[PDB]
């Protein structure tokens, strides 16, 4: 009969995305001149005689200035050629980035380019210690390390105390692109966001800027923005008649940083409606997790974690009132979703992500019935239950709807849970429960991932958040090493598990829960993102 204290913060933003009108004349000139732009930058691309250091400065630039999505055929075509010459002979600037760019696309080029840069111990040449542009790239290839690569293991250690040191007194913008480096790498960071403060603070400020990819880059980002302000509108209104602000007061109204997250995901224009279907979901399990969280009863929890797996409209009736509301919002979504892609013939995909919802539920219901009887599982057991509880088995499931290129093929890999979904689901679950392990703590959980890690073995709460950190490590390893050729489905449905892992990282950073905090990390985001045109 009573439920408990609800001190869960109100959204931030109130209604200012609810309603935004694109100004077309404008859109239609940002997209008239960015044709002209594009071809500049692909005959900037596709011109003989460049020597391998402007060549890769050169697609490190579009790549980070956030339009090399319009080139992959063009920066593969490059890569590729890069990858079969062998050019082994280089200072470490640009071998450091040849590594860099080539494992990020899938080539899995050896690591032993950078044992020239090594003395014996396989320990980097301290000489080194003063080159500060070799120095970055190594810091950002140290990143995308896999577990072949052991050669690399000092990377990160030895440029990173190096750039520290360097820093103060550094030029501008040098200074902030070393600076941000060593708070955000690239190759973990959300792509917009990178890509938001590269093309404002950095490379608007370099002396040597390159004009045309400037602004080909300005006008492109806040093109794209107008897009992403349609969709949020469109989601927001329907965030809006749905009304759980009011009718279930309990939960996290957090629908601006679902789309932050569906945005996360994928950012391109040929991803808007897979966008839309993504942002819906994650706002509604959102909803059901806050349920089970802090205000449902145990007999409540019951009937909903069953209802949810019979996934009938005439069950609705076993639930309480305010449980009926999410119930039917739920089914009524995946009755959306069908009907959305039935005209493309691609209804029966949604039964995919249906499954996947009900198995996040069943884990649920077990993390609740565990916190009641006061149980704390052997890690083994807890992880069984709680990589699925962090709801990433079926964010990726849900991403690949709206894509019109998803099979069938591609959702039977998924489903058989592969290596690269199952290491995004352990960094996300390692991170969650570093980060909230004394709150949740200290609100009487006692089967917390931590305090599992601590009982089982023997080990301090210090030993046991030093653990879960290589559990990640390894995760990130096996994420890199899952993106080499050849892959076993298109990269294209790699990258949004890659995404994932990417989102966790800026999310959670400086290690404190940013979506149920949203005002100290993901609110510049948004803003930057969302509100603020990039001023051209």
């Amino acid at each position: 009969i009573v439920r408990p204290v609800a001190d869960f913060s109100p959204s931030l933003w109130g209604d200012q995305f609810l309603s935004f009108s694109i100004k077309n004349q404008v859109a239609e000139k940002y997209a008239k001149e960015i044709e002209a732009l594009k071809e500049q930058t692909r005959n900037m691309l596709l011109a003989t005689g460049m020597k391998l250091a402007d060549t890769l400065n050169l697609i490190d630039t579009i790549e980070r200035l956030g339009i090399s999505y319009h080139f992959e055929k063009e920066i593969d075509d490059i890569l590729d050629q890069i990858y079969n010459q062998n050019s082994n002979c280089n200072d470490l600037c640009t071998s450091a980035l040849q590594f860099r760019l080539l494992r990020q696309h899938g080539f899995n080029i050896s690591p032993e380019i950078f044992s020239k840069f090594q003395d014996e111990n396989g320990k980097f040449k301290e000489s080194l210690a003063s080159d500060v542009l070799g120095l970055l790239n190594l810091y950002e290839a140290s990143h995308v390390r896999t577990h072949a690569d052991d050669i690399l293991e000092d990377a990160l250690a030895f440029s990173t105390i190096h750039l520290e040191s360097a820093a103060p007194h550094l030029k501008s913008p040098l200074r902030e692109q070393v600076t941000h480096a060593l708070e955000q790498c690239l190759h973990k960071g959300v792509p917009r966001v990178e890509t938001r403060f590269f093309i404002s603070s950095i490379y608007d400020k370099e002396q040597s800027k390159n004009n045309v990819l400037l602004r080909f880059a300005k006008l492109d980002f806040n093109l794209l923005q107008m897009l992403h302000k349609q969709e949020l509108a469109q989601v927001s209104r329907w965030w809006k008649d749905l009304d759980f602000v009011t009718t279930l007061p309990y939960a996290r109204d957090r629908v601006v940083e679902c789309y932050f997250w569906a945005l996360g995901v994928y950012f391109e224009p040929q991803y808007s409606q897979a966008r839309v279907m993504l942002v819906k979901t994650i706002s509604m399990i959102s909803i059901v997790d806050d349920t089970f969280d802090a205000y449902g009863t145990v007999k409540e929890l019951e009937a909903y974690t069953d209802a949810i797996q019979r996934w009938d409209i005439n069950e609705i009736d076993r639930l309480p009132d305010y449980m009926k509301i999410s119930y039917k919002a739920i089914l009524d979504l995946y009755k959306d979703y069908e009907k959305e892609l039935s005209s493309a013939g691609r209804s029966h995909i949604v039964c995919h992500a249906i499954e996947r919802m009900k198995e996040v539920v069943r884990n649920y219901n077990v993390e609740s019935t565990w916190f009641i009887e006061g149980y704390t599982p052997p890690v083994s057991e807890y992880l069984s239950n709680a990589l699925a509880t962090t709801t990433y088995y079926y964010l990726a499931t849900t991403s690949y709807l709206g894509m019109k290129s998803a099979t069938e093929q591609d959702f039977e890999w998924l489903s058989k849970n592969p290596k690269i979904l199952e290491a995004s689901v352990i960094i996300c679950r390692v991170i969650d429960d570093t980060a909230t392990y004394e709150v949740e703590k200290s609100r009487g959980q006692i089967a917390t991932g931590i305090e599992c890690c601590m009982r089982d073995y023997g080990i301090s709460t210090k030993e046991a958040m030093a653990k879960f950190q290589n559990m990640a490590e390894t995760a990130w390893k096996d994420i890199n090493e899952g993106l080499l050729r050849p892959t076993p489905v298109s990269t294209e449905f790699l990258t949004p598990i890659l995404n994932l892992a990417r989102i966790v990282e800026v999310t959670y950073i400086h290690n404190l829960d940013g979506y149920t905090h949203p005002e100290k990390v993901l609110k510049p985001h948004i803003i930057n993102l969302l509100v603020d045109s990039i001023k051209i």
